[PDB]
DNA sequence: CCCTATACGCGGCCGCCCTGGAGAATCCCGGTGCCGAGGCCGCTCAATTGGTCGTAGACAGCTCTAGCAACCGCTTAAACG
């Protein structure tokens, strides 16, 4: 609505984080929501691929 | 019937076996001298006693920060089989 489609940061606890992931998958499927966990190589993969 | 050689016992001298009194070596006792140790005395200086005074530290009070017991949760690298 307000065309504020820039980078947004959401910091959540790890235990409730799939309950955020399916909410982003269902209620806002058009958004480019990405998820940030893993070891050094997975975070590097997210960093230089996405 | 008397002399003369002849075999036989043995007085005296020499050598060998058994026992006794005098002297010498040894152990014990008494008197005396020397070394280790204990007691006493003289000097003598440092510990003791008494008093005074300053202050070191105990005590109380207030403020701020580290530690501690017991729990959580995530990561991940180290320990273990």
């Amino acid at each position: 609505a307000r065309r504020q489609n820039g980078p947004h940061i959401i910091v959540v606890p790890l235990s409730t984080m799939p309950a955020w992931l399916d909410t982003f998958e269902k209620w806002a499927p058009d958004l480019n929501c990405i998820c940030y966990m893993g070891n050094q190589k997975s975070r590097d993969t997210i960093r230089e691929y996405e």
